[PDB]
Order: structure tokens, then C-alpha cells, then sequence
């Protein structure tokens, strides 16, 4: 095993474990200390305003297992310190029978147990446990525990009757999952659900939702209430508050339904953020977010989504929640958003990335699998004025359009999605900023051009204005990650709406996946412009390409070349002339980034473990 | 519910839980705090002299589950102290994957890991188990752990490769079952393998039992080797120790060896106690100890059953034992017997009576269940000048038999038993003792006689000496926890060999067990003798009965009568004439006995709960 990055790669799966730590390793965002990670959990805002993040976590392994929630803490969103207990990293783990085949995915109580923050999780058991496997009820179970030391441990109710699990029987048959209960107060279901408390007797200040499905029949996303105010045993199943059909898709703007929901959150926003109102916030819209499985062919089966909903009262006293429109939270290889309230009316999503070794060729050769997104304020995205001759607009896929009274404009409603403000002050602040002149594309365009100021290493930001003629059909976007025979080339193709990723090239290293990602992104054009503009931000950390589009759009993925001056970027151009030209403004380049984990050493593997010869036997863990 | 025991019982079932706790509860003997208890485990003679014993407990319940090691110790095997720490009395209980399930039977490593007294352990996880089901791979194995506080707490292996669990690949296919490893040191085994360990590798000082067997052809006790002394990850599997046939009986006085073994010991004694030379010792004897499962109607389908064996070294550097002989350790409602060394060339079995409640009637209102047998010195029996004409003799069924050089005599060897001297000497020095005048029972004997001076309680000991004419057709014995309307009369009736425990009258209270028990005992005629005498000693505590005879034969039951003065006892006589007279001598009562647990106030119940409705999901414990 050599590590020369001068040279060509060799056989990098003779080289040991972790040593391969940081040669693709994200430095400027969350991630575990070492080990594999998958979904964020157990978000919320301590007292101190600090940000608690946990996630699903197997130290010492490349693959899922025992999982548990690893934690850690920040005042920023952005430079985060590990929690260091016991169990080192780790906060909750299997303990009990009713969890020890896993502590999934769980949700804060904040004022919960005896007033302390509380995790409502999914503890599961033996059995098959899956969408497509024959799973029984008691598998998947929700339990509570509550810590009094701000996160540094949790304390678990006891087993048993009146005590852990807390919620256990399956509401429906024949359900395809029964998991990652998500726990939310809202002003808006309890003034829907006032007049109909006689039937169900539930009157508490918090709902908690279920994600699942029913075998040949959909998705489900199942509402309960808290029966009562102050009391966190008695949690009562109101009724399916989400329903989807068999591989549903509400179009090509839309991912598809699958058959099974997972990590579903619900939301209110408005323009500025979250929404606590009952109802009489004409600007609030109702969201949904959740994760659906099997119904893709690619990307681990996995579309992350949401969808804006208006609720209805059933007469037996439950909610449903019809969507209205139906959009994509990230295109690329990400899955598991949560989201969790946070000071001054926001509402903060932040989801996983999983890697692009699906064969785990080289993840012993990492030592580690996984990260999360940026942290994301959510909002509703209100875009005025807009012209009614942009393509497609009434077909209403992911956004809602009024028309103005004379007909002639149009006000478009959609989710937005930006990166917390907190991080990219800080982004900047810490880099090294390069404001680069504008660029005009057209017959003198090469293919690609570099930036006048170049990066130095994997960690940087890039922004640009991509200014396009409503008739264009040239394309324009950002290479990075960039030498001459290894790079990333991110297109923006207004005649289609695709954004792409081409990663035909991305590295030399043939095992990593080189497919192309793509986005729809919808330019809606203003009345009287005679221009469309994609705003277009790339965050390179690593491996991880993070692409946000017009606040609206967000596309992550994976690049791993090999050479050490494989870290380049600059202007992609493709059928510019003299006539299509595409003007690019407003680029800067920040160099640097933050260092995410200032008290971690760079290499902070243990080695890796196998479990043994019963990691078979069990058949629950791959065991490595 | 009344609890009036001056008049008739009523429905106890209305009964609330533990308020029959004091009523038939032992007090002078091994017993969990409250509970549900089974099998002595982990015994062991601690550094400070004193006897470390653990059993199997689930605290706050009735029935079994969640299985765990209670602990206590003592200096005389007599008055004990419980252990008390963040578990109450339990010091191990499922915390792992591989032990979730149940902690099972252990037994003790006394230089263990880093020379800490060390627990080899069956550790279960999930799946069918036991010997009429369908048992895989991996849901039973075994497992280490190790105690730096003398057994105060226990500190498991890691799970995983080169850690625990340490056994957990089956020996053969099939297997009925695959627990209770027996840890032990054998210079006999050692010698018998020296010429051999070329071909296994194994040469360590350790060797380990596991009990099993294989389905359709028998019971199994498998024989393992610590490969290397001072290493205690790698055991070797050498060979079946004792193979026997699917619900093979050696015959009348021998039980049935079942389907299935459990918790299977392997010892070494001579006419002293334990016997520790190489084969050397002519007088010393090889003993296997163990349990059979579905070769008996009824006592819960359990034989506890001791064999004398032979060794033989098979040409793979295994051994095979083969049985010259075999008996029972005890006819009566006890099982898992355990034995342990001790100081003074000692070995000692212990075992546990179950109550007399199948159907699970009365057991929530006792607020408990089970207890241990008194605490036995193991020794080659031996008797000398043995007439062979005594009836039966050269059958040598559970005994061998020694002929004289000239004919007339027999020496007669088999496994002895009796009460380990602490605590008899604690029991009479305790109690109000009573020297009865001897008794000749003839023609003018009554049915029932009782002794002159009377229990006060349901806490006392007899013995007598019954001198039988050789062709005696009388019966005589000892009628024990009697009123006029309630009794249990335990009878010898030479002429069958069958001593009896008749219960038809015992109790008042229909729901428990009324059951005759038998045991036979060979009454070995003397030479010159023109009589043939029984010594018999009775242990009545609480509901238990421990009969003893001959240090030699054994006979645990249980007995709950109702009323008050249900505490009376004397002698009982059948078919005595002026012709056929039975000498009774040597009579002694011991009232009171002792307080075995002094600290612990007179009721310990601390309730009882319900595990709720996922015990029935799980299916792995009934949940109360
Ligand atoms: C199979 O068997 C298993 C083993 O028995 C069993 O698991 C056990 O289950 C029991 C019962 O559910 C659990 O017991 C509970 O424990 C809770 C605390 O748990 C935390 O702390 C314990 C103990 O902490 C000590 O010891 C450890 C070990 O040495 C140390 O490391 C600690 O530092 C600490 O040491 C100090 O204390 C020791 C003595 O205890 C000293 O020896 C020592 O010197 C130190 O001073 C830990 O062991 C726990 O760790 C385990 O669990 C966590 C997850 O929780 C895991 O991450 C970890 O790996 C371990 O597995 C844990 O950290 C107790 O809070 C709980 O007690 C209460 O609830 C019961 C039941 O309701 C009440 O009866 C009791 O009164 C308590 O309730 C009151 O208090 C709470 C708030 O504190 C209130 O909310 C509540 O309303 C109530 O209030 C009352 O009092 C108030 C006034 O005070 C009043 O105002 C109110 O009005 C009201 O009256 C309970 O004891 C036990 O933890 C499990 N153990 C393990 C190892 O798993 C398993 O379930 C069984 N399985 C099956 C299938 O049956
Ligand atoms: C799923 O995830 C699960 C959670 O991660 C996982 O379970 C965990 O597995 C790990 C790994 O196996 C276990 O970690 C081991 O822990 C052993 C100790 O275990 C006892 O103590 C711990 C911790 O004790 C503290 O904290 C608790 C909780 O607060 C307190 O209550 C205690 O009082 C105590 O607190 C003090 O310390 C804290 C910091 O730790 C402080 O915060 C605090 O302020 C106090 O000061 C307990 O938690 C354990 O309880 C649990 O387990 C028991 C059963 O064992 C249960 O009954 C109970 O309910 C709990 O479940 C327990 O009491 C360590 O000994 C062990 O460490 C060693 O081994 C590793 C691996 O080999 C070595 O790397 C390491 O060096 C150690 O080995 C050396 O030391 C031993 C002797 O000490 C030698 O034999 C050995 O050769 C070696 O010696 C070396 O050093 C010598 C010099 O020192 C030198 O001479 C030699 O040459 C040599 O170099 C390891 O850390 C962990 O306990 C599990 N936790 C739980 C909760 O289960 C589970 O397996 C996962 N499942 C799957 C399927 O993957
Ligand atoms: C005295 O000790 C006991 C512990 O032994 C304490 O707890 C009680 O324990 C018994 C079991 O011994 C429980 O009985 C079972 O109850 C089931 C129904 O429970 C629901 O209704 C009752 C009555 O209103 C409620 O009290 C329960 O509420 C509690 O539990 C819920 C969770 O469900 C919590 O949220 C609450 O807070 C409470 O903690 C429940 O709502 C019942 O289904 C179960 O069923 C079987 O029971 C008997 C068996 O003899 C049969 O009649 C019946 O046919 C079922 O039989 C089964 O038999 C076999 C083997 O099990 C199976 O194969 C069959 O298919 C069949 O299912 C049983 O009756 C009792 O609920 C529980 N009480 C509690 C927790 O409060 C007592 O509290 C304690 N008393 C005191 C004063 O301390
Ligand atoms: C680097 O990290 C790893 C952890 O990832 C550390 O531990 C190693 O981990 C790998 C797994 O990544 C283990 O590989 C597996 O080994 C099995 C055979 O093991 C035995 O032989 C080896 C080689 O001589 C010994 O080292 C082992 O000894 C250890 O374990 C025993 C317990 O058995 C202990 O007692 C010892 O003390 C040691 O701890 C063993 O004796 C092998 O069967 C297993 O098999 C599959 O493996 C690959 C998969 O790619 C295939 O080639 C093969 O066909 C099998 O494939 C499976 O694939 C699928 C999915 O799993 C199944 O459906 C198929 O049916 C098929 O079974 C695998 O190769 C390795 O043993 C282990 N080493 C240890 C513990 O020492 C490394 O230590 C660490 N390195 C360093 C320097 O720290
Ligand atoms: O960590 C569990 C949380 O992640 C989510 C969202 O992704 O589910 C992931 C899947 O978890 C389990 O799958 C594991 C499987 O059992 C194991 O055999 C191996 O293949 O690894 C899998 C995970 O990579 C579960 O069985 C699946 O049904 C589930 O999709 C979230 O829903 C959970 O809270
Ligand atoms: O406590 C386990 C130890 O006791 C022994 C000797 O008696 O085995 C007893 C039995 O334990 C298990 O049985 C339980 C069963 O699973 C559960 O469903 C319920 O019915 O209660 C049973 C015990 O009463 C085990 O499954 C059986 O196979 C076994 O016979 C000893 O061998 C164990 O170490
Ligand atoms: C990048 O590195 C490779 C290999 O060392 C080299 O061929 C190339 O000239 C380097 N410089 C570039 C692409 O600017
Ligand atoms: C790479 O090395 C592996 C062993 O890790 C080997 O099996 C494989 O054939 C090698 N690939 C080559 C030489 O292309
Ligand atoms: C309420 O009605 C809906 C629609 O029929 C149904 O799916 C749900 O199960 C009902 N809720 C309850 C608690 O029965
Ligand atoms: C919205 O405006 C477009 C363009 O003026 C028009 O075609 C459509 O009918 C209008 N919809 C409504 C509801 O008025
Ligand atoms: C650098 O980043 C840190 C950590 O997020 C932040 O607190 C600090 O303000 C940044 N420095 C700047 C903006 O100069
Ligand atoms: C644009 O994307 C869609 C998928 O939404 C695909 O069907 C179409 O072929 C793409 N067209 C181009 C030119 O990339
Ligand atoms: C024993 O108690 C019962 C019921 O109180 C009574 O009938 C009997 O006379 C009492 N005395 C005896 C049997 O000596
Ligand atoms: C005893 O009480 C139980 C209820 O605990 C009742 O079901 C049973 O019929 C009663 N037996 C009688 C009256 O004989
Ligand atoms: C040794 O031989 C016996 C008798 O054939 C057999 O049962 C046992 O499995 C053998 N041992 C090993 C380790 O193969
Ligand atoms: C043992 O003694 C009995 C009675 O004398 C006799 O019948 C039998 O044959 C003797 N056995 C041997 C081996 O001499
Ligand atoms: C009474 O019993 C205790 C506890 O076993 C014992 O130590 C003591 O010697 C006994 N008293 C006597 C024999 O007088
Ligand atoms: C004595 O016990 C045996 C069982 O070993 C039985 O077959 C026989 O009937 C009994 N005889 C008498 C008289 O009790």
C-alpha cells in the first residue's frame, strides 16, 4: 500500500485499517469522531441556546450495528466539542430488551420527565425487522428516557407495565415500519382538534407522529397525541395523518412515495422562518418532511422529500393531511432530515450523507462512513412578480402559484432551504476570500476556466450568479475538485431544468460510484426581466460537494480523487457564442472553511473490531 | 381474604400478592429475598474462607425471566447476608446481545482473568430454546466474567472476536441443548491425557462440562480443555463425556437419563470427601452429577441423577466415562444440583426445591417461589461386612459390590450424602432439643404415636433409628406437620424397600401438589446381624421437607397445611405386632433451628409487577 498522491492509485484495498483517515476526510461539518454514522437524532436547543446534536452510531465498525446515539455540542451550528462519557462518544445505547437490537431514530421532549429533556425513540428487538421482510409487532417499540445533565447521559424508564416501551401496539396491521417518532408541539392541530377532544379523550400539549407504511398499500404516517398535559406515559393513536399510494409519484419535480416512510418530521413555516400561530397566519404554510424507501432505483432506494399539506378533521377526532404540493429536500446522496425549533422563530433541518462506496471496497482502508449535511433554515420561499410565459409554472409541482387580480403576474409559494447564517459567517470570517471580477461566456469561453484565485486544499466555498437568456440553450456551471485528469463538473441546463453532476472523472480510484446526479430547478422569470439567474453556492469539504440553488434547491454528493492537486475549480461553459452568452456575477471563492472539531486531532480512529463468528449466528449486525 | 388459619382456608385467590408471604415460608435455610428463584450457580469457597453462592432470580416476579444471578454469602453455609448493591441482590443480569436473553448457570474460575475468581456463564440471546424445540447455533454460549470485589460485582468480557462469548460453536449438530459449563481441575484428567496432548494442543489445568444433548439419540455431556494454562479465551473441544440413550434407564433405583442433560457436574471422591490424587488413591471414586429432562411423568419431567464412571482415553485425546454404576441424588420436587470445592479436601452440592404450585394457583399471593436444598458433604460411601444375603445386593444397580477372598462378606461402595456438619451443629445448638426415650413399636402400637415433647413451629429436625426384623413385613416412620385434620406421613417399608411420602392429608388447601413421593433404599444387611436398621433424619421448614437416610438417600417435598397447629410430629406404625416389632431408638427433636438470614426483616416482598403487554410480543418470558 502506498499513499502517494503524485502518482497513480494502486490496489488501495492491500492498504490497512483507517489508513486512508484523512485523505477524503470533511473537516469543515458534523461528523462522528471515527466508525459509521447514519441519521441525525435527538436535535435540540439546550438552555444555554447551545445546539445538541445526536446521531445514529457504530464506533470501531464500517457498517451498521448496535446502533446508538453518538453526541456532541455546539454554540453555532458550526465548531462542535464530543460529548465524553463512559461509553466514550456514545449517550444512549442497547441495554434492555425491548432495545438491544438497536436505539433507532428519536425525537426531544424538551420540557418532558420530571421537567427534564426527554427522548421519545424507536427500541427494537429481535425479529425481521424491514419494508420488504414479514416484521411483527413488538420488533419496533417507542420508549422514553429523560437526562439531567444537558445530554451527557439519559436515564431510561423501566420495563415494563405503565412504564418502557411507552408505545407498542401496531395501530394498523401488516405495517411495513412502526419507527422514528417525531415529537412537536402545535397551536395549529390543537385549535383543528378542540371541538373533538370528547372522542378521544387526548388533550396534551405535544403530538408525536410514526413513520411507516402497510404491505402492498403504501406509505402511512401515523399521528398520536399526548393524552394528557404533563403526563408522558399515555401517548393515544388519533389516526394516519399521511397517506400514499404503492410507488406513488406526484411527478418528475416530486422523487416517488416508495412503500414505507421513514425519519417524517412535521413542520409550519412562513416567510421569516418557523410558525407557532393557530391558524390566523395567512403566510403559514403546514409541511411535512419524510424519507420514502424502494421507490427509486438508485441512491440506497432513498428519496428524501416534503410536501406542503392542508389538514382536515376527520369525525373521529384525527387530522388528515392532504398535500397540495410535493417537493425534494436534497437530489443526491443524502437521507434522514430531522428538524428541530431554534430561538427567534426558525425551524433548522440537517440530514445525513452517506458515502459512495455501496460494494465497501475501501471503508476499513477510511476507518469511518458518513456525515451530515449543513445545518438549514427553513422557510417558505415567496418569489413575486413572476411572469406568467415561464415554462410549466401551472403545473404547481413542488410550489403553489396566485395570480395576481389582472391576470398578469403570479406570486409563487415553495419551500426554502438555506444554510444557518451562523455557518456561513463563520465560513467566510475563517477563509481566505477571493472576490473574483465578473465573467461574460460566449464564442471565447473555453470549456473550462479557471478561477484567477485557486483553492489550496478540499475545503472551500464557491459562489456565483449564473445570468441565462430565456431562450438559452447553453449550459454554465462550476468544475471542481479539479486537475487535469481528475474533476467534478457541476452543469446548470436551462433548457432542460436539470442541474447535473458529472462524475465521470471525479477520481482515478474506479471502485467509488461515478454516476450523475441530477435536479430539477425551476428559474421562475419576473415579469419585464429579459433574463433567468440560478444562484448557484458549492461547498467542497473532503469528499462532500453540498450544492444549494436559489435557496430552494440542494443537491450532495461525493467526489474522492486521488491526486494531492486534484483540488482546482473554475467556469463551465458549453455552447456559449456570440449570441447565447451567459453573464456570471457575484463569485467568490472562500478558501479554508472552519475547522468543525477544533479539539479533535486529525486522526482520531481507534482501529477497528469484528465481532466474531456470532454476528452471523444472530443475524442482526454484518458484524464489521 | 381471611387469613384465619383456626379455621377452614377460604378462597385464596381473592388473596392479595405476598400476603400469604410469611405463612409457608422456610426461615433456617438458602432462600432469595422475594421472588422467583431456581439453580444454584457461580458457588464458590471466597479467599476469606467464607462461601460465596449465587442462583438464578427474577426479582418481583412469580415466574422465571430475565434471568440473573442473585447472590449471598456465609462463613458456616448456615446464616447468611445478602449481597446489596446497584441491583439490589442481583450482582450479574442480561446486559448483551449474546445474554439479553438470560444469564443461565455458571460456575467459577477461582484464579481466573488477571487472578480474579472468574464466572463461565451460559449466555442466551434470542430464538427457540430447549430440548423439544427447534434450538439453533448462537442463542446459547458461554461467557466470562470476572469479580475484583468478591463477588460484590461481576465486570463482563467485551463482546465480540477473541472476547465473549468465549464457546459458541456447537460440538455436533442437532443438539437438544448447550449450557451450564461446569469449570473444574483434575489431576486425574490430566494424567489420563498427558500421552494425547500432541494431538489436541490442549494443555491447560482447566477443564469445562457442557451440558446437552443431540435430538432423537440421547443426552450429551461434552468435555472441553483450557487450551493453554493462565489463558482463559480458548477452549477445546476434546469429546463426549458421557453419552447416554434416548430415554435409556439404567433401572428401578436410577431415574431415567432423559433426552437432554443440565447443569452436569464432574467430581472425585473417597471414603473422606474429595479426593484430588491422579488415580493413584485406589479408594477413590470418579462421580458425574447431573440433571435429566423428559424421562419422568411428573416431578416437572426432571430426574437430578449421579453416576460413578470409569474413564477411558479414546484415540483423538478425548475421554470417554463410562457408567459403572447409578443412582439419584435426591427422589423429590429438587433439581440442578451444584457441587464445589472446599477447604479440608471438601466437596459440597446444594440444590433447588421447587414449590408444589404447578398450576401457578397460589404463587402471586406467597409473593415468592423456591428455595435451595441444605448444603451436602459428598463422600464415598462405603459399608463393610455386608451378609450376601441381603436381597437384592448383586442387581448393583446404583452401588458396587466387593466380595471377600473366602465368599461370606461384601463390601458395598456408593455415593454418600449428608448434611455439612455446620449445619447441623447450628441447628441443635439453636433449637430446644428434646432426647426422646426409645420406643418399641409392637401390637400396642398406635397408627400414629405422637413424641412426647411437640414442635412449637413449622422449624424442626428429627431423628430416629428403626431396627427391622430381616423379614419384617411392617411399615414405621415419621408423621411430621400434623393436626387432626392435617399431616404428612413419611413411611419405611422395608419388605418393598420403598420409603413414601404421603401427602393425601397434607394440606387443607386443594391447589397444591398431593402427589406420593418415593425413593427406594437398600437397607445392607450386616453379617451376623439379625436385625437390619433405617436412619432417618427429617428437616421441616416452613413448606419444605428434607428427608435423609443412611447418609446416603435423599427426598426433598413440600407441605402446606392451613391451620395453625398443623405443626405436631411422632411416630407412625403399621402391621407392628407382639411378632413383628420395630425398635425405635436414638429419637431426638431439634425446635427452632436458626434465623439463616438474621438481617432480613420477616417480609422481604417488595411487590410484584407485570412486564405488560410485550411480554407476549417477545415471547421469550411469560411476563409476571
Ligand atoms: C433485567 O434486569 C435488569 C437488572 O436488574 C433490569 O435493568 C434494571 O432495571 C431497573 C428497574 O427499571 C433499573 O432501575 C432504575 O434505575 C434508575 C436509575 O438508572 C440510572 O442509574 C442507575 C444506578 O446508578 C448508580 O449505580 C451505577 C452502577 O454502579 C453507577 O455507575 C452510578 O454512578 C450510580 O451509582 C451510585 O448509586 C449506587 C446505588 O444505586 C451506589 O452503589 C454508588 O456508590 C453510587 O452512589 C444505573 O445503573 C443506570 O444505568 C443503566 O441504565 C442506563 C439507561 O438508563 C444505561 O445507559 C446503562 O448502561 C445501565 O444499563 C442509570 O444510569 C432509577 O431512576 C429508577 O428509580 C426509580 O424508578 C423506580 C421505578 O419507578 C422507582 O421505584 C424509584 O423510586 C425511582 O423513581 C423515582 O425517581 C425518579 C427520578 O429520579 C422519578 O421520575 C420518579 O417519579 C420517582 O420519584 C419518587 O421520588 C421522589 C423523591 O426522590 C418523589 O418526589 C416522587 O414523588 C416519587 O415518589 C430505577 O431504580 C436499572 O437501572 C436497570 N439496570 C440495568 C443495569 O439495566 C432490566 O430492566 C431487566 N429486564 C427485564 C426484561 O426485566
Ligand atoms: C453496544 O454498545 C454498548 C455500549 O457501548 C457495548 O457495551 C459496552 O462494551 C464496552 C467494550 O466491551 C465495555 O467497555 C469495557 O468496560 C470494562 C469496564 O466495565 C465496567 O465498568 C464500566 C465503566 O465503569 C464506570 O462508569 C460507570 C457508568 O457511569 C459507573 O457506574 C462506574 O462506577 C465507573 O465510573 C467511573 O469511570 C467512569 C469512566 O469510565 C467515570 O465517568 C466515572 O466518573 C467513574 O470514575 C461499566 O459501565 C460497566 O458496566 C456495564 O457492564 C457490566 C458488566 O460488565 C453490567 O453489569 C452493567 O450493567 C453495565 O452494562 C462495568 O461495570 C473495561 O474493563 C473494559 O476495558 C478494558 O478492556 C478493553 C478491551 O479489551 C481494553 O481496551 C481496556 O484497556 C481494558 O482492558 C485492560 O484492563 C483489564 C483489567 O481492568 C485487563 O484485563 C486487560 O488485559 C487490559 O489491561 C491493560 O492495562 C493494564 C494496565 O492498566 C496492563 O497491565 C495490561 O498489560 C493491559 O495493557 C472496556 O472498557 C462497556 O462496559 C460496555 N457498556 C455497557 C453499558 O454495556 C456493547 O458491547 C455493544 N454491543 C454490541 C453487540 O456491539
Ligand atoms: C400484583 O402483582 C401483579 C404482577 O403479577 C401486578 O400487575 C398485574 O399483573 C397481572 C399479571 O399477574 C396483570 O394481569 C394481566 O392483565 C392483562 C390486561 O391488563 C389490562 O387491564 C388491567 C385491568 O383493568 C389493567 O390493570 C392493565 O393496566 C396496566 O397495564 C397497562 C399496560 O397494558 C399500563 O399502561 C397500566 O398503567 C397498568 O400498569 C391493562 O390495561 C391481561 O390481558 C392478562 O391476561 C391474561 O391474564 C390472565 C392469566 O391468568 C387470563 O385471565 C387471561 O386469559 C390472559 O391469560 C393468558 O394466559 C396465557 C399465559 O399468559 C396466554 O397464553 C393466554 O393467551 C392468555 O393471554 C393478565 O390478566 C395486570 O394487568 C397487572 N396490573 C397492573 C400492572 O396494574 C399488580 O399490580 C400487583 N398488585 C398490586 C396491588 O400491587
Ligand atoms: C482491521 O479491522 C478488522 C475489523 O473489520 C479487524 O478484525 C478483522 O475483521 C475482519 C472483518 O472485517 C475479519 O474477517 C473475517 O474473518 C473470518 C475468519 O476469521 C478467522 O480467520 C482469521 C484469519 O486467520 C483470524 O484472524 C480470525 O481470528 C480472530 O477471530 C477469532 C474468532 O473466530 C478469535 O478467536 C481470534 O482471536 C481473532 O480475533 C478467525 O480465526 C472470515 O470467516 C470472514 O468471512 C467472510 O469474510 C469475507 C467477507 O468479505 C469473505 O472473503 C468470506 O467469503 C466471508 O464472506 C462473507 O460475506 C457475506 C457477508 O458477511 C456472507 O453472507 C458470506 O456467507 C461470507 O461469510 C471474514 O474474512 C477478521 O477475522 C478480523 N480479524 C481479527 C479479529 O483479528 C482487524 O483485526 C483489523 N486489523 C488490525 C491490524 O487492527
Ligand atoms: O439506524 C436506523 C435508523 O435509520 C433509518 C433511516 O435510514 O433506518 C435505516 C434502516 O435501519 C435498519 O436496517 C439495517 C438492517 O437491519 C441491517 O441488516 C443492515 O442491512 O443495515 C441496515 C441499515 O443500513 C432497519 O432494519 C431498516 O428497516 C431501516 O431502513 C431510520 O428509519 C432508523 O431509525
Ligand atoms: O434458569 C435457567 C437454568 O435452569 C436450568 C435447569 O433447570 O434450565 C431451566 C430451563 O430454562 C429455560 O426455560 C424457561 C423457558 O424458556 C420459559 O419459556 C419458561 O417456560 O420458563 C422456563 C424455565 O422454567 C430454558 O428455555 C429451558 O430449556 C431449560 O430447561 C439450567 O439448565 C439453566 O441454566
Ligand atoms: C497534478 O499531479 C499529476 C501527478 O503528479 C501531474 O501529472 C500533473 O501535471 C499535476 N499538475 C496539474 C494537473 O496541474
Ligand atoms: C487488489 O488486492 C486484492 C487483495 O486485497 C486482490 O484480491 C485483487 O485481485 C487486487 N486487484 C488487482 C491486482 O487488480
Ligand atoms: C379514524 O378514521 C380514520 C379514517 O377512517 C382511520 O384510518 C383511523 O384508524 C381512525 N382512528 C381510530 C383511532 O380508529
Ligand atoms: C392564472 O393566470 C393565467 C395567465 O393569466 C391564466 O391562464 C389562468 O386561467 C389564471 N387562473 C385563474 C384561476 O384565474
Ligand atoms: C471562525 O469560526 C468560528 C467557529 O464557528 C467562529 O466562532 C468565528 O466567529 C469565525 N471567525 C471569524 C468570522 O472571523
Ligand atoms: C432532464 O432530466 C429529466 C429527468 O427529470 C430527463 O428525463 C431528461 O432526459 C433530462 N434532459 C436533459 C437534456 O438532460
Ligand atoms: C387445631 O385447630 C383446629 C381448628 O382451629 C381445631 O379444630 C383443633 O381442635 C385444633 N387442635 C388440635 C388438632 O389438636
Ligand atoms: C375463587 O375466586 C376466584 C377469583 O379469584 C373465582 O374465579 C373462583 O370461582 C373462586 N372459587 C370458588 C368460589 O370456589
Ligand atoms: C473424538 O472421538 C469421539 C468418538 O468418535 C467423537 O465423538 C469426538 O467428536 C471426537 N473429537 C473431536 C474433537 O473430533
Ligand atoms: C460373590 O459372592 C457371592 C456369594 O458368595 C457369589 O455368589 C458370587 O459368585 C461371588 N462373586 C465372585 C466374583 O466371586
Ligand atoms: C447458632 O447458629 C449460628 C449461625 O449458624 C452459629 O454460628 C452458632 O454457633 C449457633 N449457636 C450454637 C451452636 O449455640
Ligand atoms: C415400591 O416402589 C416401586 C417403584 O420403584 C413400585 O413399582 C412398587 O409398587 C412399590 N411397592 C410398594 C408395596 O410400595
Amino acid at each position: 500500500c502506498s499513499l502517494d498522491q503524485t502518482v497513480a492509485p494502486g490496489n488501495l484495498t492491500l492498504c490497512g485499517n483507517a489508513t486512508l483517515f484523512t485523505t477524503f476526510r470533511p473537516k469543515a461539518r458534523f461528523i462522528a469522531p471515527e466508525g459509521w454514522m447514519n441519521a441525525p437524532m435527538g436535535l435540540y436547543q439546550r438552555a444555554d441556546g447551545s445546539i445538541h446534536a445526536g446521531y445514529q452510531s457504530h464506533p470501531k465498525h464500517i457498517q451498521w450495528g448496535n446502533i446508538s446515539q453518538g453526541a456532541a455540542y455546539s454554540s453555532d451550528f458550526t465548531s462542535w466539542t464530543d460529548f465524553n462519557g463512559s461509553e466514550g462518544y456514545k449517550t444512549i445505547w442497547p441495554s434492555q430488551i425491548y432495545d438491544i437490537r438497536g436505539v433507532f431514530d428519536g425525537s426531544i421532549i424538551k420540557e418532558g420527565i420530571d421537567g427534564y429533556p426527554t427522548i421519545l425513540y424507536t427500541s427494537t428487538s429481535f425479529g425481521p425487522l424491514g419494508a420488504t421482510l414479514n416484521e411483527a409487532e413488538g420488533t419496533e417499540t417507542q420508549s422514553l428516557a429523560y437526562t439531567t445533565d444537558d445530554g451527557a447521559s439519559w436515564i431510561k424508564l423501566g420495563y415494563g407495565a405503565g412504564q418502557n416501551p411507552v408505545i407498542y401496539e401496531w395501530p394498523e396491521t401488516n405495517l411495513t415500519g412502526f419507527r422514528d417518532p417525531y415529537v412537536f408541539q402545535s397551536p395549529r392541530l390543537e385549535a383543528l382538534l378542540a371541538n373533538t377532544t370528547s372522542i378521544t379523550n387526548a388533550t396534551g400539549d405535544h403530538f408525536a407522529t410514526i413513520s411507516g407504511g402497510v404491505h402492498g398499500d403504501g406509505a402511512r404516517l401515523f399521528l398520536y397525541r399526548q393524552h394528557t398535559t404533563g403526563e408522558f406515559i399515555k401517548w393515544t393513536y388519533l389516526g394516519p395523518l399521511v397517506t400514499t399510494g404503492y410507488k406513488e409519484s406526484y411527478g418528475e419535480w416530486s422523487g416517488n412515495y416508495g412503500i414505507n416512510f421513514e425519519t417524517a418530521g412535521v413542520t409550519r413555516l412562513n416567510p421569516a422562518g418557523a410558525a407557532w400561530d393557530n391558524g390566523s397566519d395567512t403566510t403559514a404554510v403546514d409541511f411535512v418532511t419524510f424519507g420514502t424507501e424502494q421507490g427509486r432505483a438508485d441512491h440506497q432506494n432513498h428519496w428524501p422529500l416534503w410536501a406542503a399539506v392542508d389538514y382536515e378533521v376527520r369525525d373521529n377526532g384525527s387530522i388528515e393531511a392532504v398535500i397540495a404540493y410535493s417537493g425534494v429536500q436534497d437530489w443526491g446522496r443524502s437521507y434522514a432530515y430531522a428538524s428541530f425549533p431554534v430561538e427567534g422563530y426558525r425551524q433548522v433541518s440537517v440530514g445525513w450523507i452517506y458515502e459512495d462506496d455501496d460494494n465497501v471496497i475501501l471503508a476499513k482502508q477510511f476507518g469511518y462512513q458518513g456525515a451530515f449535511t449543513l445545518f438549514r433554515d427553513l422557510f417558505v420561499k415567496v418569489v413575486e412578480n413572476v411572469s406568467p410565459s415561464t415554462p410549466g409554472l401551472f403545473e404547481q409541482a413542488s410550489w403553489s402559484t396566485k395570480n395576481s387580480t389582472d391576470g398578469m403576474s403570479v406570486t409563487v409559494t415553495t419551500l426554502g432551504q438555506r444554510v444557518v447564517p451562523e455557518t456561513l459567517a463563520a465560513y467566510k470570517g475563517n477563509s481566505t476570500v477571493s472576490t473574483l471580477a465578473p465573467v461574460m461566456l460566449n464564442e471565447s469561453a473555453a470549456a473550462y476556466t479557471p478561477f484567477s484565485s485557486q483553492p489550496t486544499d478540499r475545503f472551500y466555498a464557491l459562489t456565483g450568479s449564473f445570468e441565462f437568456g430565456l431562450n438559452t440553450t447553453a449550459k454554465a456551471g462550476f468544475r471542481v475538485l479539479a486537475s487535469e485528469e481528475e474533476y467534478t463538473d457541476i452543469w446548470f441546463d436551462p433548457a432542460s431544468e436539470n442541474l447535473t453532476v458529472v462524475r465521470t472523472a471525479s477520481s482515478l480510484i474506479k471502485s467509488f460510484g461515478n454516476d450523475t446526479e441530477l435536479a430539477k430547478v425551476k428559474l421562475y422569470e419576473i415579469v419585464g426581466a429579459e433574463s433567468k439567474t440560478l444562484n448557484l453556492t458549492v461547498f467542497v469539504d473532503g469528499s462532500v460537494i453540498e450544492i444549494y440553488a436559489n435557496d430552494e434547491v440542494a443537491l450532495s454528493t461525493r467526489a474522492y480523487p486521488w491526486l494531492a492537486n486534484s483540488t482546482g475549480a473554475g467556469l463551465l461553459a458549453d455552447g456559449t457564442t456570440a449570441g447565447d452568452v451567459v453573464g456570471v456575477s457575484g463569485l467568490e471563492l472562500w478558501d479554508g472553511l472552519v475547522d468543525a472539531w477544533p479539539a479533535r486531532p486529525a486522526n482520531t480512529s481507534q482501529g477497528l473490531v469484528w465481532d466474531g463468528p456470532t454476528a452471523a449466528m444472530y443475524g442482526l449486525f454484518a458484524g464489521y
